[PDB]
C-alpha cells in the first residue's frame, strides 16, 4: 500500500514522539519494574544462568561444551550500539530484540544466544527484563570462567517497540565507504551522530577498513569509534582484548550457505535467522561472521594467553574458509583446542584488528603494559566491562539490587548526596518572592532554568538541571547559554542563596541547583500573572551542587545544544533542516508533539530566545504567558516570503498594505506548515484555549524541570 | 535515514494498532467532544456561515460572489473517501485536514476552502470540530443558495493524526489502469476494499474513464463506485445532478502552471498547495481539475436548470483551456453567467459524467422522472445529501443538537427503544445458572457471543451483538457463523427467554441481543472455573432485538467476516497473507497489540475456532481458560515446518523424536515469529502470568462486547 513517507519521503515525521504509548504496553499502567526488580531472587537467577553455561542445546551446540563465549559477545553487542553524541543505542532498552538490530549482520547468531535465555526469561518472569538479563548473562559468563566483575546494576526497564533511531543513510547491508549515501567525508571524517564504520557493524570491519587487512589504518578506526562510544585508549585496549580472551569465531564454509536474518525469514523459523545449508548448519559447522579464529589455548577460562600469543608469534595474511582475511602465527605448533573434537589442534589466529593493539603505536605501549602486569589488565578490563554495559543508564540513583558498586566513577556525573533539611512550601514561595524582587526579569528567569534543565536526554539519562552544572566548565561558556549573561544571574541567585542560607536554623539550606529551577518556576508564574492567571508552577526540592572536580569537561562536550529550536538556537550551518533538529530534540526531552508546541510557543513569548532574537516573537506583550504565538502564526492577514539574505529567514508582511510584522525562522513557521503540527496549533490558538494554554504550558515544564530526578522514582 | 520497512518492506506493520495514543491527542484525556458540542450555539455558527458565504477574501476571491459551490464540493469530498467495504474514510473523522487526503489532486483547491474557515473554527474552538465543521458548511452552502436540508447532526470528534488507510498501490499520483500496481484486472472488476478509479480521485474520472471520454463506459464506474460507497441508483443521479446545480469547475489554464501539492510546497506556503503561474493564479483564472464546465444559469441559486440543460440540448465533444476533455451545447445561446465579468455569458456545458446520467439505460429513466418531477428530485437530493454526509457516523444514539431529523432510516441499522425494565444483576445471576444447566458448552457459548459482537467495526461504527442480528438474514447463514450449530444454540437460547419472560412481572423482559452475550459471559465464567480460577464476568443489560425489516441484506453483506483470525478462519484464498487480515480485523475492533495477542490466544483455547479446527489449539485442556497457547506457541523444544500439501499450515515437532504436538496456521504462528508480537508472547506466557492472562482476558472480551454500547456512552 502506497504511505505518506512514499508520496513525501522529506515531509518531517512526528511518530517519532509518539512511540511507547500506553497502547503498546502489554503491562498494566501501575507497573513498576524497580519493584518487581527489587524481589527478584538475583542469586537464583544467576545459578540457573551457571548451570545454562554447560547445558549444550543439540539445536545450536555450545563451543568447546561451553556457552560463555556466546554470552559475552551477545552482552557487547547489547551495549556496544551506543553512541555518546546523542546517547541513543546501547543495553539499556532491551533493543537487540526488535528490528533492526536483531537482524543487523553484526548480530548473526544471538538470535541463537537470547533463545538459550528464554526458559530463564518465562521462569521469572517480570520479575527480570529482557534488558538486564542480557547483561546478566555477560557478567555470569565472566564468573563462571573465573573473571570476577566489578558489579551489576538492574533496573533497564523492556520497551516494546524498536527505538526510532538515525543508524545511516546506506541502502545496502555493510556497504563500503565512497557509495553515494557514503557516512564518510573529507579525511576519512566520520559523520555524526554514527558510531561505526559501515551499515549493520558494531563498531569496526574486523577484516580492516572496507576490507583491507592493514592493522594500522585499522586501529585509526578503533579508535574514532570507540571514542564516539565513550571510550578512551586505556578502555578501548583493554575490551577488546578481554573480551577476545574467551570463546572464537564461526567461519567454517562459504558465506553463501547462510539464509534470511530474522526479520526477512520464514515464519516457521519462529524468529531465528541466518539458518545454514553448510554440512550440520551449527556447531562445528557454525557460520557467523564468516572468519575462524580461535585466541587461546583455553577459551573457556580467564587467562593472559591473548597478549602472549599477539606479543609471542609473528604474524602471516591468510584467509578462513569462507574467504576472509585473518592472521595465523608464524611456525607454531598446534596448541589451541578444538570445539568439537578433542583429537585436533589448532595454531594461534587473529583477527586485523587484534593486531591492531600490537601494531598501532600508542596501543602497544598499553598492551605492553597489560602483558607485563596481568592484574593491571583485568582491573581495567573489568572496569571497562562495567562502564560500557552500564554507560547509558543514567544516574546512580537509577542502580538497582545487592551487586551496585560503591565506588563512584566520573562518568556517571555524580551528584553528591543531600545530608540537610530540604526547603518546605513556605521557604519555596519566599524564595520565588525574593527572586522576583532581586529585578531579574521573566526572561532572564526562564532563560536561565531551561538552559539548566533541557540538556537532559531520555536515551542515557544524562544531563538536566540536578548538580547545577550550568555554574562549571564546560556548560557556563557554552555559546547557547549566553555566558556574561549567565554568570551575571547566577551571581545575583547565589546572593540570594547566600543570604537565605544564612538565616537559617537546623541545617536547612537549598542548593544552587534547586534556586536555579525554583527562579525559572517564579518566572514562568509572574508571567502567568503578567498576563491575568493566578498559578503556582510546581517545584520539588532535593538536587544537588555538584563540584568541577566530579565533572568531566570532555564527557560534558557532547551535551552542548547546537541546535535548540526552543531558544531558536542553530550554531552553525547543517545539513539537515532546523525542523527536524527540532523535532531531534523533543524526542531528547521526552516531548509528544503537543508538549513540543505548547512549550515552544510559550517560550517565544516569554523571551527565551538566544540574543534576545525577535525570530518567532509574535506577541506585543513580551513576559506575559499568552497564547499570542499561535494566534499570530495563524493569521491569513499575514503572507510570509524567504528573504533575499537567508532563505531560512522569513518575514511576515500585512497582505493588504505590505508593511512588515514579524520575522522567523523555519523552526518557528512549520508549526503553520506542517499539517499534523498546524493541527495542534490551532487548538491553542483558538479563542476558547488561553486556560488551557497556561495550564499545559505549566505542565511541560514542569515535566522539563523534573526530567532527571531519579531520586524522586 | 534508512527505516526498518525500507529493509523488510513486507514486514506486518503493527503501528496502524496504536495510532491515536493519548500522546498525540493535544485535548484532556477526560475531554469530552460530546458534552462540549451540546454547549455549542449551533445557531451562532450557522449565522457566522452565512455571512461568509459572501464575505470574498482577496486570496482566492469567491465565484459569482458566493462561496457556496466551493462549500459543497469541499463535504461532498470530505463524505466521498468513504468505502463500504471495510467502513474506512467519510467525513466522520475530519481526515480531509490530513495527509494524503490534504493533497490529493480531487481535493485541489479544498486547502482555500478550509482556510476560510479557520476564523470561524478559532472563534468557537473545541465546541465545534472540523470534523463537524466541514458538513455543517456544506449544509450551510446549500441553504444559504435556496435548497432546505433534512436535517444535521454533530458529534464527529476530531482525530489528529492521519488514519491507516489502504487507497491502493500505485506509486504515480491518478495512474490510469493497467500499470504494475493495476486496481483493476479481469472486465474492469476494481479490488477490495477500494472505491475509486485512479489514485487521489474521490470516485470516478471526470473526463471518462481512464479519459476516454465516452458517457455510457463512464456510467459503469459511476454505478460500480457509488455502489461501493453504499449508494445506489436513485441517490446516484440525485446526489451528481444535485450538487451539479451549483458552482463551477476550474480549468482556466494549462495545468502546466499549476505548483506543488500542500505537503510539498514550501513552508512560506502556511499549509496551502497548488500556487499557479497562470495569470492572477486565483479567481476568474483559477485551475483545479483542469476543466471549464458551468452548469446552470443561475450557479448560486437551487434550480431545476440541471436536467432542462441536460435534456434540452444535444452535445459536442470539445476541449477546456487546459486540454480537458468536455463538452457543450449544440447551437445554443450565450445563457450561462461568467463568474467575475458581467459582461461575458457562455453556452451549456457539461462533464462526460453528466451525460451519462442521460446516455445510460436506467440512470436515463431517473433523470427523466426527476425531470418531469422536480419535488421529486429535490427530496431524493435532500435525502441523500443527509446519507452521503452521515452514513459513517454509526447508530443514531451518537447523533447529537437540534437538528437532527427524527424519522429512522434503514441505512441507520435501527435498533428499537426499549420500552421494558432492564434485568438487573440477581436476574443475570439466575440467567447464567440456566444457560449452564442446558448443557450448552463453553465453545459454543463463547463462539456464539463472539459471532455476535465482532461484526463491529470502528471505522464506521457498523455491527455489534445490540439488535441481535445474528439471528437474521444474512448473519445467520454467514459460513464463519456455522448456521446449524448458531440455530441449535440460539434455539435453546430463545426457549431460556421464553421461559424466563414468561414468569416476570411488570413488564420486565431480557432482549435476545442481552442473553446471547450473557450466555457468553456465562462460558467465559465456566472456562476460568474449569481452570481453578473464580471469575465474574462483567455484562451491561439494555440491548434490544431488530426485525428483518430493519436489516437490509444487502448492506449487511460487507459486514461478513471473510477472514477472521480470531476463528482461525480463512473463506478463500487472498493475494493479502492471513496475519495482515488479522491485524487488519483487530484495528477494525480497536485492540492494540497486547489486547488481539490475549483475545486470540484466549479464544483458541475456549473452542471458538470455526469448525472445531485442531489448528493453534495449544492445549490439553479445551475449554479452560489458560494461558497454554502462549506457553506451547513458545517452547523451542518444537520445531515447525510448512506441509507439502499447503504452505499455509505448519506442523509443530518435537524437535528430539519428530513426533508431530501441533499443527497452526499463520494466524497463529505470527505471534511466534513476528518480533513485536513475540515480545507480547512472552508476557502472557511466563510462569508468573496465569493470573494477569486471565484478567486481561476478561477485560478485552468485555470491550468487545461493549463495542457498540453508545446508548451507554
Ligand atoms: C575492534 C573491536 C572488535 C571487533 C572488530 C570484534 C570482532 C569480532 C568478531 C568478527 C567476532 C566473531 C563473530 C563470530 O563469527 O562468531 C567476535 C567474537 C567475539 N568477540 Fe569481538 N570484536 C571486538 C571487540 C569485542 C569486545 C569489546 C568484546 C567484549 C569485551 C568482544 C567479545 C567477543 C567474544 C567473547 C567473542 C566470541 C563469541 C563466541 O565465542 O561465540 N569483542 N569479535
Ligand atoms: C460522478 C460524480 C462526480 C464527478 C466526476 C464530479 C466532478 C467534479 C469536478 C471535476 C469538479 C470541478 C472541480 C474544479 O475544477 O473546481 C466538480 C465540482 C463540483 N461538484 Fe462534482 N462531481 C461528482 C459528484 C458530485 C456530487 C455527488 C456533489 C455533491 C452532492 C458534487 C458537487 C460539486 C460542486 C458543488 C462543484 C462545484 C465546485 C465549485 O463551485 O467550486 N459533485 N465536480
Ligand atoms: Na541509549
Ligand atoms: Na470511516
Amino acid at each position: 500500500g502506497t504511505s505518506n513517507r512514499d508520496w513525501w519521503p522529506n515531509q518531517l515525521d512526528l511518530s517519532i514522539l509518539h512511540r511507547h504509548s500506553s497502547l503498546s504496553d502489554p503491562m498494566g499502567k501501575d507497573f513498576n519494574y524497580a519493584q518487581a526488580f527489587e524481589k527478584l531472587d538475583l542469586a537464583a537467577v544467576k545459578r540457573d544462568l551457571h548451570a545454562l553455561m554447560t547445558t549444550s542445546q543439540d539445536w545450536w551446540p555450545a563451543d568447546f561444551g561451553h556457552y560463555g563465549g556466546l554470552f559475552i559477545r551477545m552482552a557487547w553487542h547489547s551495549a556496544g550500539t551506543y553512541r555518546t553524541a546523542d546517547g541513543r543505542g546501547g543495553a539499556g532498552e532491551g533493543q537487540q530484540r526488535f528490528a533492526p538490530l536483531n537482524s543487523w549482520p553484526d548480530n548473526a547468531n544471538l538470535d541463537k544466544a537470547r533463545r538459550l535465555l528464554w526458559p530463564i526469561k518465562q521462569k521469572y518472569g517480570r520479575a527480570i527484563s529482557w534488558a538486564d538479563l542480557l547483561i546478566l548473562t555477560g557478567n555470569v559468563a565472566l564468573e563462571s570462567m573465573g573473571f570476577k566483575t566489578f558489579g551489576f546494576a538492574g533496573g533497564r526497564a523492556d520497551t516494546w517497540e524498536p527505538e526510532d533511531v538515525y543508524w545511516g543513510s546506506e541502502k545496502i547491508w555493510l556497504e563500503l565507504s565512497g557509495g553515494p549515501n557514503s557516512r564518510y567525508s573529507g579525511d576519512r571524517q566520520l559523520e555524526n551522530p554514527l558510531a561505526a564504520v559501515q551499515m549493520g557493524l558494531i563498531y569496526v570491519n574486523p577484516e580492516g577498513p572496507d576490507g583491507n587487512p592493514d592493522p594500522v589504518a585499522a586501529a585509526r578506526d578503533i579508535r574514532d569509534t570507540f571514542a564516539r562510544m565513550a571510550m578512551n585508549d586505556e578502555e578501548t585496549v583493554a575490551l577488546i582484548a578481554g573480551g577476545h580472551t574467551f570463546g572464537k569465531t564461526h567461519g567454517a564454509g562459504p558465506a553463501s550457505n547462510v539464509g534470511a536474518e530474522p526479520e526477512a525469514a520464514g515464519i516457521e523459523a519462529q524468529g531465528l535467522g541466518w539458518k545454514s545449508a553448510y554440512r550440520t548448519g551449527k556447531g562445528a559447522d557454525a557460520i557467523t561472521s564468516g572468519l575462524e579464529v580461535t585466541w587461546t589455548t583455553t577459551p573457556t577460562q580467564w587467562s593472559h594467553n591473548f597478549f602472549e600469543n599477539l606479543f609471542g608469534y609473528e604474524w602471516e595474511l591468510t584467509k578462513s574458509p569462507a574467504g576472509a582475511h585473518q592472521w595465523v602465527a608464524k611456525g607454531a605448533d598446534a596448541v589451541i583446542p578444538d570445539a568439537f573434537d578433542p583429537s585436533k589442534k589448532h595454531r594461534p589466529t587473529m583477527l586485523t584488528t587484534d593486531l591492531s593493539l600490537r601494531f598501532d603505536p600508542a596501543y602497544e605501549k598499553i598492551s605492553r603494559r597489560f602483558h607485563e602486569n596481568p592484574e593491571q589488565f583485568a582491573d581495567a578490563f573489568a572496569r571497562a566491562w562495567f562502564k560500557l554495559t552500564h554507560r547509558d543508564m543514567g544516574p546512580r540513583a537509577r542502580y538497582l539490587g545487592p551487586e551496585v558498586p560503591a565506588e563512584v566513577l566520573l562518568w556517571q556525573d555524580p551528584i553528591p548526596a543531600v545530608d540537610h533539611p530540604l526547603i518546605d512550601a513556605a521557604d519555596a514561595a519566599e524564595l520565588k518572592a525574593k527572586v522576583l524582587a532581586s529585578g531579574l526579569t521573566v526572561s532572564q528567569l526562564v532563560s536561565t532554568a531551561w538552559a539548566a534543565a533541557s540538556t537532559f536526554r531520555g536515551s542515557d539519562k544524562r544531563g538536566g538541571a540536578n548538580g547545577a552544572r550550568i555554574r562549571l566548565a564546560p556548560q557556563k561558556d557554552w555559546e547557547a547559554n549566553q555566558p556574561e549573561q549567565l554568570a551575571a544571574v547566577l551571581e545575583t541567585l547565589e546572593a540570594i542563596r547566600t543570604a537565605f542560607n544564612g538565616a537559617q536554623r537546623g541545617g536547612k539550606q537549598v542548593s544552587l541547583a534547586d534556586l536555579i529551577v525554583l527562579a525559572g518556576c517564579a518566572g514562568v508564574e509572574q508571567a502567568a500573572k503578567n498576563a491575568g492567571h493566578a498559578v503556582t508552577v510546581p517545584f520539588a526540592p532535593g538536587r544537588a551542587d555538584a563540584s568541577q572536580e566530579q565533572t568531566d569537561v570532555e564527557s560534558m562536550a557532547v551535551l552542548e545544544p547546537v541546535a535548540d529550536g526552543f531558544r531558536n538556537y542553530l550554531k552553525g550551518k547543517y545539513r539537515v533542516p532546523a525542523e527536524v533538529l527540532l523535532v531531534d530534540k523533543a524526542q531528547l526531552l521526552t516531548l509528544s508533539a503537543p508538549e513540543m508546541t505548547v512549550l515552544l510557543g510559550g517560550l517565544r513569548v516569554l523571551g527565551a530566545n538566544v540574543g534576545q532574537s525577535r525570530h518567532g516573537v509574535f506577541t506585543a506583550r513580551e513576559q506575559a504567558l499568552t497564547n499570542d504565538f499561535f494566534v499570530n502564526l495563524l493569521d491569513m492577514g499575514t503572507e510570509w516570503k524567504p528573504t533575499a539574505a537567508d532563505a531560512d529567514v522569513f518575514e511576515g508582511r500585512d497582505r493588504a498594505t505590505g508593511e512588515l510584522k514579524w520575522t522567523g525562522t523555519r523552526v518557528d513557521l512549520v508549526f503553520g506548515s506542517h499539517s499534523q503540527l498546524r493541527a495542534l496549533a490551532e487548538v491553542y490558538g483558538s479563542a476558547d484555549a488561553q486556560e488551557k494554554f497556561v495550564r499545559d504550558f505549566v505542565a511541560v515544564w514542569n515535566k522539563v524541570m523534573n526530567l532527571d530526578r531519579f531520586d524522586l522514582a
